[PDB]
């Protein structure tokens, strides 16, 4: 009884790997994984899927399943599945839900710790993950609605001032600020995942490319589009080491796509838009037509530099200290409670006007032996 309230312990622990929700998803694995009948052939499996099977039924109508959410509208849809802006039909709180297919997510090992360091962080500059569940063949994520929309709308919508991009730069300067402090690197920094929410400030989401820091502060191994994206990780695409200055370049391609409009290695190909960005000592300039200031340019430029000599190599110090940053309107310790320079009209909790329209699917093939295609997901339901 002694060890038996130590053992009792783990499992109580949300944060354990093997805990009330680990061990219910090792047996809704194990029921899905042996429900086919060339395997029931096997009165082992047979048998055990018998008088587990009611049960699991019974399980899995308790926890949290999709049936619980009403589909407002599809606000996001890609590769590997779409969002849905939610309402959660008991508590009539709306949310933003990711379905991943499990099938094509298989096709790319524990990927979900990022998620969790990020969840149990809690940082008001990163958006919120509050329930992961998984299905068959979905696996959920639950997230705050970030009903501003993204900065690849309020780009294609704004001409964006300099008050402005000073504004947005340094919101995206402390959330990646706050991710490096969490041991972690973004990797992918771009408008698409930089969200704005209820009052038009700024979070940045991680669409799966969040990665955890080795001891000596790099990571490896993905990209997808390119245009914010530095050498060192295009040159490491390969098993190549880079650290977090690769998200201070992706910075300074947003300054750019801020204040001139479009990216600064832009071009009609995937291509030239690599090499554009290989040769970046040679590529990058600013069009005559737009008026940039002598702060602005040099911010830039001292992101969009080789590594060894970038801005942020040194810490975050030096990026606040840039003269970029001065201004009449905010801190740096009190830049949240600011009036953002451009605020939602929400007229209701499911207004989704700075989401782009999108309204209107593969699966595991039948095994012929056990495959275990449900046992990379063990551990992935998250319930706070
Ligand atoms: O993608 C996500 C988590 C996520 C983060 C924010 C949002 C999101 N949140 N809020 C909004 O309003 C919104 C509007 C449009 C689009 C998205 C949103 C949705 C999913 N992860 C995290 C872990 C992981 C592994 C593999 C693959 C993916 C992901």
């Amino acid at each position: 009884a002694s060890r038996q309230r130590k053992l009792e312990a783990l499992i109580r622990d949300p944060r354990s790997p093997i805990n009330v929700e680990s061990l219910l998803d090792g047996l809704n694995s194990l029921v899905l994984d042996l429900d086919f009948p060339a395997l029931r052939k096997n009165k082992n499996i047979d048998n055990f899927l018998n008088r587990y099977e009611k049960i699991v039924k019974k399980i899995r109508g308790l926890q949290m399943k999709a049936e619980d959410y009403d589909v407002v509208k599809v606000i996001g849809r890609g590769a590997f599945g779409e969002v849905q802006l939610v309402r959660h039909k008991a508590s009539q709180k709306v949310y933003a839900m990711k379905l991943l297919s499990k099938f094509e997510m298989i096709k790319r090992a524990f990927f979900w710790e990022e998620r969790d360091i990020m969840a149990f962080a809690n940082s008001p500059w990163v958006v919120q993950l509050f329930y992961a569940f998984q299905d068959d063949r979905y696996l959920y994520m639950v997230m705050e609605y970030m009903p501003g929309g993204d900065l690849v709308n309020l780009m294609s919508n704004y001409d964006v001032p300099e008050k402005w991009a000073k504004f947005y730069t340094a919101e995206v300067v402390l959330a990646l600020d706050a991710i490096h402090s969490m041991g972690l690197i973004h990797r992918d920094v771009k408008p698409d995942n930089m969200l704005l929410d209820k009052h038009g400030h700024l979070k940045l989401a991680d669409f799966g490319t969040c990665m955890k820091m080795d001891e000596t502060g790099m990571v490896h191994c993905a990209v997808g589009t390119p245009d914010y994206i530095s050498p060192e990780v295009l040159k490491s695409q390969g098993d190549g080491f880079y650290g977090r200055e690769c998200d201070w370049w992706s910075v300074g391609v947003f300054l750019y796509e801020m204040l001139v409009g479009d990216t600064p290695f832009y071009a009609d190909s995937l291509v030239g838009t690599y090499s554009k960005i290989m040769d970046h000592k040679n590529s990058l300039c600013f069009p005559e037509d737009a008026e940039i200031s002598k702060h602005a340019k040099n911010l830039i430029c001292a992101f969009l530099t080789d590594r060894e000599v970038r801005l942020g190599r040194n810490g975050v110090e030096e990026i606040r200290q840039h003269p970029f940053f001065k201004n009449d309107q905010w801190h740096w310790d009190n830049i949240r409670e600011t009036a953002a320079p451009v605020v939602p009209e929400l007229s209701s909790d499911i207004d989704s006007s700075n989401f782009d329209d999108i309204e209107d699917v593969e699966t595991f093939p039948i095994p012929k032996a056990f495959v275990g295609n449900q046992l990379p997901f063990i551990g992935f339901t998250y319930y706070r």
